[PDB]
């Protein structure tokens, strides 16, 4: 494990929390307690989610200074987090967990996070469309929050180093931004969509058509149906994928659920 341990990149992501005495903190992974420590003294009440019961000495010694530091050992990614009444989540991950946990973090909600990741999954997230980066894990976490890429962390700022530089990332929920019409169609049509990122909408989702539960032969003449609906939904479809902007993937998916659902 690669601690963190400089503590100008624990403050850079206490700051981006914007903490106060009314906030209550989601932390997993304890570490070495560093951020543990400024996130009891600022706000109301910190839960740290730890699997390694090894750490438990950094906790005793948190817990003789602060009285508002809850440990729960075990997996972050098999507890409830439904039983915690936690608003914000502040966190240097295990990386290993990156993907599952945000999406099990924003399904369950929060006002704001501020996540370390490493530096290419953290460029991913945020990627503008039409870019190299950019792909279902950008268009998966931008439809749902607005995210940034708060500060570069080195390698120099863990012990041991790892072989990769990591990033903070800031978490903004917003849910009315896009308006997604179904969460399970969506979730589907992008992984349908991102399987062939440099074909046209069209091409993709014929090629992935299965994954909609639709032979290519069924598709081909849905498609055909859809795109005489009007020119924007001709325009969208025929466009690359990966070239499509967040709000177009998001519309022509709701469309499209509407699409299939009034057939
Ligand atoms: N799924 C998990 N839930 C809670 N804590 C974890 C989980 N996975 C790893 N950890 C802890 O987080 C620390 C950082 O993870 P890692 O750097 O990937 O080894 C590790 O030392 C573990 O003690």
């Amino acid at each position: 494990q690669c601690f963190l341990i400089d503590k100008n990149f624990v403050n850079k992501a206490v700051e981006s929390a914007n903490l106060t005495k009314d906030d209550v903190v989601l932390e997993i992974g304890l570490g070495k307690g560093i951020l543990t420590e400024e996130l009891a003294k600022n706000a109301k009440k910190v839960y740290v989610i730890e699997i390694d019961k090894s750490l438990e000495p950094y906790a005793n010694k948190l817990k003789e200074l602060y009285n508002n530091i809850e440990i729960i050992w075990g997996d972050a990614l098999k507890v409830d987090l439904n039983k915690l009444d936690f608003n914000k989540v502040v966190a240097n991950l295990p990386y290993q967990i990156s993907s599952p946990i945000t999406f099990k973090l924003i399904k369950r909600g929060f006002d704001l996070a501020v996540l370390m990741y490493q530096y290419e999954f953290a460029k991913r997230m945020v990627a503008a469309a039409g870019t190299k980066d950019y792909g279902r894990l950008s268009v998966a976490v931008q439809s749902r929050a607005d995210v940034e890429i708060v500060a570069k962390v080195p390698p120099s700022a863990f012990y041991p180093k790892p072989k990769v530089y990591s990033a903070i990332v800031k978490i903004k929920p917003n849910k009315g931004k896009y308006h997604i019409e179904n969460e399970n169609f969506f979730d589907d049509f992008l992984r349908a969509i991102f399987q062939h990122r440099n074909k046209s909408v069209r091409k993709a989702l014929i090629d992935s058509s299965k994954e909609l539960n639709y032979n290519k032969d069924e598709m081909k003449k849905i498609l055909e149906d859809f795109l005489n609906t009007n020119s924007e939904i001709k325009n969208l479809i025929n466009e690359k994928v990966f070239k499509l902007s967040v709000k177009d993937i998001v519309n022509l998916s709701n469309e499209f659920y509407r699409f299939l659902q009034n057939r």
